[PDB]
């Protein structure tokens, strides 16, 4: 194939990267380095009115924005080209076509997203420029030294981005916001896998429907869907179900898609606003928290300088457990935090390793909340353009029941962690009060004979009718702790073992066995995805193309059965029978408390005939 | 391309998966399904002794045999065609050329190995038949339906492989052990990376030094090599260091490869012994345990019906702490083992998550021992052959310095947990001993005062005495205890912040810097062996191959670079800083205890006057 080149470059035709109605991106070679970069060619002012704009993006150095090396002259044309930064990665595009990625960027991945676009975005107005159309195909993608995605902004100077003024298409007036929204459409698509304001059919087919659908959006709403045919609009100011990202973060960014996907710009957030409040989020670190009586996971985005009293409040948001009712639990043991202690200071956490949050008070156990998504028809009319879309819908389908299989898996062994530590916590209460109990008695059993002591040697009988009393209450307290520790021990009422006998385990590999059949369907995928762009096949490939159309429904539904039949109904049976173990939990340790305090009311009256007992001498 | 082809198959020339002095292999499809199979082609008794032994083959139906399905005719010849299950993963061999197991399979991976070889043999054995050249490349590899690997053998009925005897080459005269051999060479691959027996250059090179490695070889070795040029052969019984096998297994498998590497088969080891010495490794579960004070984490291997007892015994074989000395964490609490106790009712553990191990007894601090390797020199000189040899090995250098930097950060951070728990532990028993003492002080001080009181209401002066000395003897504890709290404390001189300053962490994310330059170098030794099975490259990609040749050591001495100045670097100051902490961590524990005895010395001999302070009385 051809090559076009300069002094220092050359590249292929054929390594095309990109295509706009200014210019093409190739992907190219310095001559004596050999080092990849984008060649970005020209086809067609005035003449200098360019060379300047070009000069102003030489200078831009910013790690959010695609870089321009140098500006050169190809050799066959006199003509200006750009060579800028090559991105192996691609584009969040590129990462949003990833099957895996249908519901939603990862939490951590939408995070740097999230940092990346505001940066550079920060970084453009800093500098007095304007990026009219932000959109993942604008979004570059870079790995960074240390492993992290790494986003770039390039090409500043589409249809379901455009704002509803844009989307109409006089000059854009004349002076920003507008930017804003397209930010917005794209953050949610990254958190999402769709786009929020979706026609029935496509927004391309329904341009007039599209713009119905945004003009007259009712504030705070987020999305705006058309499900059937001519149908109504189903509006929402919250994420889909199928949302990955957690509660944590949905409201912190919801209010801020909200006020940035607003139609009258009179009441758009501008910049600065927008600036702070993405920095708002983007400054706080996360804490990881499980309730386990709800059977929840939980992400606390809360600032480093931020207190425990503030640390308990956004608990009591995510889980209605207020603070005083907070019991908190962190590798084996109870955590107590000091009202003022930092977040900065707080213990470590992970998913894996978060705090455990218990309750004295009852709790509904809820587990898990997703989406039931069941896979779409496979049309058995043969199209290179349809299946490999279809492939791509189905593969993702299958994604999303491998991520919630594992999450599902996750909530049952931090269950059965928690729970573990808990009946060892309860156990210490047992054995405190235990204690506590047997060091009264033997100065009650003492003091109750040391009267008696000095008869040998008229209302005494007051003092040990009203003592005897408390030897009697005494062993009503030694029956019920006798029954407490009966519960607590291996054939106990408040047993372990079921939690290993219910449920799915890591040992099981349900994950692994779904991530093959995964597997499978994503090359047949990817092959689609070639099988496409090369617009017919061979006689041979046309039918293992047909072929692997069937096998990835055969694998599709061997993914589904095993996660409905297997991981659903093991993880519901294992959540049924948490339900009633923490309701007798709750018996078990309301009783015990109450045993306690028993325990020092009766510690108490005895510390005061313990010097009752010596009177005033003559002396 | 040309294909060959029968009723129901035909396949690519072009697809060839393997080539023997008898047959060839092809990769094929099913011409009414797809479905990929392997076809095996024979090229020539008498002609019916092959029909009945194609048939013997057919019925073989074991997990660890390669299955064959039919046989068929080819159309253009009549010749006969095997058809054959397709290992789409490849063979051992595939594996082992992998630069990420240039120093030996990762355990896991090795276990699986040695399970499936072991269970393939034994069902040969069981049928009769005898396996004459068992080697990676007769070992195939499938993933299982759950992720894991089955290895699957193929190819029955090379010269680093063959027996003393076989590599002579007399009919092998005839009845097997002779098995057990290239068992012993594969499984000691496997293990790592390398041949057991290697002369100076390559055993082909020197048939006749090979020869003399393997007879002269002395009982219980495993390895022979000659480093230099007619050099002498350093012999050894153990693994390298630089094998990644935990020490729990190297114990095993050395006595294993031992009995089976040896020359005279008068001694070699036999089938039914071999098999019941490898089953019983397979049969083990492993126990993780980390020895805190020597910085070492451990696997136990050991039976589900073993005993605690056992497995102390196990520990201190790897720790050198006897059993009694033996004191255990797990999960943030001290776990206690009754001798009896079964191993599969051991708590669950993992690498992560470890039953820590901490003695009263001073220890060596150890840390990870681990071989220190260099990058080899850049051979300037454009060779394919050469190249993609030496991108392999560069590679593989630092894949393994990425493993040990990973081990490392693990070992840092099971050390700061087992700190974090010991700390939380030995405050424990500082709060027990505490309320211990303020028990005994109410009755002694109370005691001390009942005798004077009476004395209100001539022997008593020899009581009060001692008595005070009592009390005296307790104001001792109380500073005692004062400086021991003082130290548990955040100034304290036990503190904890150190671990938290010196080593690296997590969030350096060193591990994925170094896996980023990996990749990259990684993605070059690939071309580089498409490189070499493309005989000549065009001008072009012959520079680019020699520019990225230059961009490998660039890669590669970055890499050492970061692991030694930043990884080992700061791990040796935090085990240093480690070697101090636990020092100090010992003599407070020994101060403690030694307060703790006191208290119940001074408890007792109060609990002794409580009665002598009342006389028999007339009556
Ligand atoms: O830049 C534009 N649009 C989208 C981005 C095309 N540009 C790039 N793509 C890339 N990389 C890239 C683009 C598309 C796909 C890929 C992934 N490919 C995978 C197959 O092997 C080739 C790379 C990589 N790097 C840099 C650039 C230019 C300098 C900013 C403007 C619209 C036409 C010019
Ligand atoms: O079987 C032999 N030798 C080595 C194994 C060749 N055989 C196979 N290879 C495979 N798979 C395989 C072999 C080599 C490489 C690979 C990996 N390739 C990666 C590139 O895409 C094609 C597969 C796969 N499957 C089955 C078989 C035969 C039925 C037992 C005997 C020696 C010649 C016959």
């Amino acid at each position: 194939g051809s090559m076009q080149s300069t002094s220092n470059h050359l590249w292929l035709l054929s390594d095309i990267l990109g295509q706009g109605a200014t210019a093409n991106v190739f992907r190219g070679r310095h001559k004596k380095t050999g080092d990849l970069f984008a060649i970005k060619v020209f086809n067609n002012r005035p003449v200098d009115v360019q060379m300047r704009e070009f000069e102003v993006l030489k200078k831009l150095n910013h790690k959010n924005i695609v870089k321009l090396f140098a500006i050169e002259e190809e050799t066959t044309t006199r003509h200006k080209v750009l060579i800028m930064e090559f991105c192996p990665c691609g584009s969040l595009y590129t990462v949003l076509e990833e099957p895996s990625n249908a519901y939603g960027l990862p939490e951590s991945e939408f995070l740097i997203v999230l940092r990346d676009v505001v940066g550079g975005m920060n970084h453009l107005r800093e500098n007095g420029i304007v990026h009219r159309n932000i959109k993942p195909g604008n979004i570059m993608r870079v790995i960074g030294e240390d492993g992290q995605s790494v986003y770039k902004l390039t090409d500043f100077g589409t249809e379901e981005y455009l704002h509803p003024d844009m989307y109409e298409r006089v000059l854009r007036k004349d002076h920003a916001t507008v930017d804003l929204w397209s930010i917005g459409v794209t953050f949610y698509h990254a958190a999402t896998g769709s786009l929020p304001f979706r026609p029935f059919e496509g927004p391309r087919r329904n341009k007039e429907v599209m713009y119905k659908i945004i003009t007259g959006k009712p504030s705070g709403a987020i999305s705006g869907v058309q499900k059937a045919e001519n149908g109504p609009i189903d509006w929402s100011g919250d994420m889909p179900v199928s949302c990955s990202l957690s509660r944590g973060l949905q409201v912190l960014l919801t209010p801020v898609l909200a006020n940035i996907l607003e139609a009258d710009q009179e009441k758009c957030w501008g910049f600065d606003q927008f600036f702070a409040e993405t920095s708002d989020i983007l400054h706080r670190m996360v804490i990881h928290v499980f309730s386990l009586q709800q059977m929840t996971a939980h992400k606390i985005y809360i600032h480093s300088y931020n207190t425990a009293t503030i640390f308990h409040e956004l608990v009591y948001k995510q889980t209605k457990i207020i603070s005083s009712n907070q019991e908190l639990i962190y590798e084996g043991r109870r955590l107590v935090l000091e009202p003022g202690r930092l977040a900065q200071h707080f213990p470590k956490t992970t998913e894996e390793n978060p705090i455990f949050v218990v309750s004295r008070e009852p709790l509904n156990t809820i587990g898990l909340i997703y989406e039931k998504i069941s896979l779409p028809k496979v049309h058995p009319r043969y199209d290179l353009d349809g299946d490999a879309s279809m492939a791509k819908a189905i593969t993702g389908v299958v994604c999303y029941a491998c991520r919630i299989a594992s999450t599902l898996l996750l909530y049952q062994e931090l269950m059965r962690k928690g729970i573990r530590w808990l009946i060892e916590l309860i156990k210490d209460d047992y054995n405190e009060t235990v204690h506590k109990k047997t060091e009264v008695v033997i100065t009650l059993d003492f003091c109750i004979r040391n009267i008696e002591k000095t008869v040998k040697v008229m209302e005494i009988s007051d003092i040990h009718t009203k003592l005897l009393r408390l030897s009697s209450s005494q062993g009503t307290i030694e029956t019920s702790l006798q029954d407490i520790d009966s519960r607590l021990s291996p054939g106990g009422s408040l047993a372990d073992a079921w939690a290993h006998q219910e449920g799915t385990h890591p040992k099981d590999r349900n994950v692994e066995k779904l991530q093959v059949l995964l597997n499978c369907m994503t090359e047949i995928y990817y092959q689609f995805k070639k099988d496409k762009a090369e617009r017919r096949l061979a006689y041979n490939e046309e039918q293992i193309h047909k072929f692997d159309k069937q096998k990835l429904y055969y694998h599709a539904t061997k993914a589904m059965t095993h996660f409905t039949d297997e991981c659903v109904k093991k993880y519901e049976a294992f959540l049924n029978k948490s339900e009633e173990w923490i309701r007798k939990m709750l018996h078990l340790r309301k009783q015990l408390l109450s045993l306690t305090n028993q325990c020092f009311d009766i510690e108490e009256e005895v510390s005061k005939y313990q010097e009752y007992t010596n009177e005033l001498q003559e002396t």
